[PDB]
């Protein structure tokens, strides 16, 4: 499971999480679980804002936010649509050739085999659950 | 300081929060202050309600809430409409003489002396507030 916010995956919400992020925004350093959690708005990439919204939040200034909730992923479902199909496996394809970056919060559903890196292995997989040759993703 | 959810006032939203707050709802033994954080959806009452909104936010699953933001308090201003004076006054006077309960969540703003009793110290000390004999409730 993957908690907004929850950047150190302790489970709860605090000013570690926070200080994680803000380092990770000088020179990056986030796994893909990680940058999952660190998408606090839910627009697809990780930047000032999402730390923006962690720090109100922390200092009890926020509005309505999705920090502490957790994040509706499943695997191979790399456009978030609720299904596993040939579009979630044109977005990994492009990631692969070059033709066209996964967003940071996409990435860990692409992991299909949760290594933190998305590579040939991950579009097998994903080819092999939408064709049914397989029940499940190894992740 | 009052965080919403935040029992245990470390400024944080854990675990250790709902464990005391179970505690108290087995056998009362919150502060003042720890009944305004526990009041986590507003309604003015500290119980299992807000023991689940809580327990929902720890395991990821809650919808909106206010856990973790702040709640600003005004000492004296128990009817909460941004002044002190006599209808506040007179909310204070009703809870010592049995004749009308304030909610769990007003009690710290009612808690003039900050020994979470409301009693007679209380009434005299928001007097001189309200006439401006003391500048600042302790
Ligand atoms: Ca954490
Ligand atoms: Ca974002
Ligand atoms: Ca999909
Ligand atoms: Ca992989
Ligand atoms: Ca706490
Ligand atoms: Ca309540
Ligand atoms: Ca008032
Ligand atoms: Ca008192």
């Amino acid at each position: 499971s993957v908690k907004i916010g929850d950047i150190d995956g302790n489970g709860e919400i605090s000013s570690i999480d926070y200080a994680i992020l803000k380092s990770h925004l000088i020179n990056s350093n986030l796994t893909f679980k990680q940058l999952a959690a660190a998408d606090v708005d839910g627009n697809g990439y990780v930047n000032s804002i999402d730390l923006a919204i962690l720090q109100m939040y922390l200092l009890g200034k926020g509005g309505t936010s999705d920090i502490g909730k957790n994040r509706i992923y499943t695997y191979g479902d790399i456009d978030n649509n609720g299904i596993v199909d040939e579009n979630d496996y044109i977005l990994i394809c492009n990631h692969i050739n070059g033709t066209g970056q996964l967003s940071d919060a996409s990435l860990f559903a692409a992991d299909a085999d949760g290594n933190n890196v998305i590579d040939q292995t991950d579009r097998i997989l994903i080819e092999k659950y939408i064709t049914g040759r397989i029940t499940h993703l190894p992740v």
